[PDB]
């Protein structure tokens, strides 16, 4: 359970730019978290992640370019992408995304090779 799951040690801080933002608003509180799921919906693009922030607004998307690396990470569970808003979307447009990515030993090696592979984060 969240013993295993949950309990995961910290990769470090990884750097993104949202595109979704300025799909409706592009609007979050100036010190957000946004949540990464994957397809709410979405059948031939099952690795468009469907960015929300805590405050419950699915604001933010991934392309399909930055989505086709972590949608592996994110299906399978492999690792933990979370993110943080600091900069408040000050713009509707596309700004840097903080997400601190977690995960465990086991799977550090498949997360990471396909990191540098694919070569895309958000």
């Amino acid at each position: 359970g969240s013993d295993e799951e949950v309990d995961s040690v910290l990769f470090g801080s990884l750097r993104g730019h949202v595109v979704g933002l300025r799909y409706y608003t592009g609007v979050v509180n100036n010190n957000e978290m946004v949540a990464l799921q994957r397809d709410p919906n979405n059948p031939y693009d099952k690795n468009a992640i469907k960015v929300n922030n805590v405050n419950g607004n699915q604001v933010g998307h991934l392309k399909k370019e930055l989505a086709g690396a972590l949608a592996y990470i994110m299906d399978n569970k492999l690792a933990q992408i979370e993110g943080v808003v600091p900069f408040g979307a000050n713009n509707a447009f596309t700004m840097p995304l903080h997400m601190t990515f977690w995960g465990k030993e086991e799977n550090r090696k498949a997360v990471s090779d396909q990191l540098k592979k694919h070569g895309f984060k958000l």
